[PDB]
């Protein structure tokens, strides 16, 4: 069945979103610090 | 404006999804271990 494929696809999408939020966090750190 | 509100809403939704994936992970650890 493909429940585990669906789960892994959704997980990868969520991880990608979290990468973008961490991208933003570090941009904001640089504005704060420099 | 509301970009930062939208971002925090999306982030909370993604963190909630990761909590569910970690819930599943621990269930599967117990099936593997016990
Ligand atoms: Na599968
Ligand atoms: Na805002």
């Amino acid at each position: 069945s493909v429940s585990e494929i669906q789960l892994m696809h959704n997980l990868g999408k969520h991880l990608n979103s979290m990468e973008r939020v961490e991208w933003l966090r570090k941009k904001l750190q640089d504005v704060h610090n420099f």
